[PDB]
């Protein structure tokens, strides 16, 4: 058994998660980390991202863990010419373009690029397509959370007087139920999710801050909001985590008979589950290349069995 040689590009939250999780794999060897920074807090060999071309023959798959916002769009295609790549790119409106670009790079180099893996895009995208394909006439919605929202948290932190803050996006239990019954067709995004804020500020600024939040356009205006002014000690203790998750609910009618399909994710640590998904798809990319395949693919184009470290025969005999 020849293990798959993998490397990590970008050492942030995701990068640390995949590094830590590769040890739990029976068929993978971490060759090193390609970073823009020289000094990293790890015993794993660190290399300059500029020297990827010099290790092209020591690596089978590159786990791209840089920022989706800017890094991915411009850097990703370059790495596809050196080995199979796996990213968790999440800009939905840019995925078709990303795929086309990654496909040209991967095809030319003869590698396989797995784009937009993770839980969303990723696992949620898969369930969305499966549930919609099965239930011809259907209604579908995806709720996010309970979970930390980085975008909304930043809006909170930029309010004058806020020392520390975090906001959790929580799906409205009322909206979830309606969706399960198939009566959520007419619900706005303003009523499917609730917003919970935890702010650390001087008691004298509480009245204003609370009002700034409730009237903040786009972010909180029109939503059910709940503000909590906690002690710094309480914040550091129970609000320095990265939890997340969500629900993908699909309902359908088969002639006077309703069917509900619900996929739920409860993650204690977002980067850990994302890394787990990315890794599994890393195994799939390698396998696909072996089978003579090349190009860029989404999670919708890989047969399920490809992500598993077990042989197909064991899977069919035990899990089908
Ligand atoms: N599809 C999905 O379900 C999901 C996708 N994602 C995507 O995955 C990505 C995850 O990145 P994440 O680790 O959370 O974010 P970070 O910002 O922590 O990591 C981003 C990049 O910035 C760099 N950098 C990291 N830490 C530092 C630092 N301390 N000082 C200076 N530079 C640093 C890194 O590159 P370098 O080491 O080279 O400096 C790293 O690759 C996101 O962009 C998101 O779009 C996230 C969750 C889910």
């Amino acid at each position: 058994m020849t293990n798959i040689r993998v490397a990590i590009v970008g050492y942030g939250n995701l990068g640390r998660s995949v590094e830590k999780l590769i040890a739990k794999q029976p068929d993978m060897d971490l060759v090193g980390i390609f970073s823009r920074r020289a000094t990293l807090d790890t015993k794993t060999p660190v290399f300059d991202v500029a020297d990827v071309d010099k290790h092209a023959d020591d690596v089978d798959v590159l786990f791209l863990c840089m920022g989706s916002a800017t890094d991915i769009p411009e850097q990703a295609p370059k790495f596809a010419q050196f080995a199979c790549t796996v990213d968790t790119y999440d800009n939905h409106r840019d995925i078709p373009r990303h795929r086309q670009v990654m496909n040209e790079a991967a095809t030319a180099a003869g590698n396989v690029a797995l784009v937009s893996t993770g839980w969303d895009p990723g696992m949620f995208s898969i369930n969305r397509v499966y549930a919609a394909a099965v239930l011809a006439e259907h209604q579908q919605h995806t709720f996010w959370g309970p979970g930390l929202s980085q975008g909304h948290s930043d809006a909170l932190r930029r309010i004058p007087g806020v020392q520390k803050a975090v906001q959790y996006t929580l799906p409205s239990e009322d909206a979830l139920e309606k969706a399960r019954r198939g009566e959520a067709g007419d619900l706005t995004g303003k009523q499917t999710h609730k917003r919970q804020c935890f702010v650390v500020a001087d008691a004298a600024d509480h009245e204003r801050i609370e009002n700034d939040i409730r009237t903040m356009p786009d972010y909180f205006v029109g939503y059910e909001v709940e503000v909590n002014f906690i002690d710094e000690a309480t914040f550091d203790s129970e609000h320095t985590g990265m939890p997340h998750g969500g629900h993908v609910i699909t309902t359908g009618d088969t002639g006077g008979f309703n069917h509900t399909v619900e996929y739920i994710l409860k993650l204690d640590r977002n980067p850990d589950f994302t890394a787990s998904s990315q890794i599994a798809f890393g195994r799939a990319a390698h396998r696909m290349k072996q089978q003579g395949q090349s190009g860029a693919f989404t999670v919708l184009e890989v047969a399920p069995y490809l992500l598993s470290p077990e042989n197909l025969d064991d899977l069919i005999a035990r899990d089908v």
